[PDB]
């Protein structure tokens, strides 16, 4: 199998994250996240290297920095900060029981 | 004097976009639009860049576009569309008879 567990990610919550993430994944960015958290603060830096902050934004990364996945080449946009953090948050939480390694696929709906 | 003529946003009508022209005139961005229509549609696109679309709601940019002091750094807020296609009308009409360059203070009422 190509991933080991699903994330139903809630569009309806957090419409801008998911639509980032949509966008994204309609891109050829992978669906898969394969948890990885020892380089995510390396890879941020990478994705994120030239983008500056924006008053009433966050810089949305997918794949996420957490991801084998992430880092150069990621896609970046600017998501409201309140449905980026709360999109963070329910991801974040949804995958801290997982350890490195475990591949995650993601759906949007 | 600073301005030229005066302008009185209605945020009774279109409260979404005045609140947003009122936070980010709060926030220092100028209450004040000197109107400048040729170069209006490089600063929108400036202003907006790596600021997605979302659905049933228009990125929001004050200053405006037509303002000289619009483009890189204008705060940008996605408001409903129904109340920033009234507005965007509101002030598209008030200001069409002024001249480039005119001086527009807006006050929010």
């Amino acid at each position: 199998a190509r991933y080991d567990d699903i994330l139903y990610f809630p569009a309806s919550r957090y419409p801008e994250t998911g639509a980032h993430i949509s966008d994204a994944i309609k891109a050829g960015h992978s669906d898969v996240c394969t948890i990885e958290r020892s380089g995510a603060d390396k890879r941020r830096q990478e994705s994120l290297k030239g983008i500056p902050t924006k008053p009433g934004f966050d810089r949305d990364e997918w794949p996420m920095a957490m991801c084998e996945e992430g880092g150069k080449g990621a896609s970046v946009r600017y998501v409201s900060s309140s449905d980026n953090r709360g999109a963070g948050s329910w991801v974040g939480n949804r995958l801290s029981g997982f350890a490195d390694g475990t591949r995650i696929l993601f759906i949007v709906q």
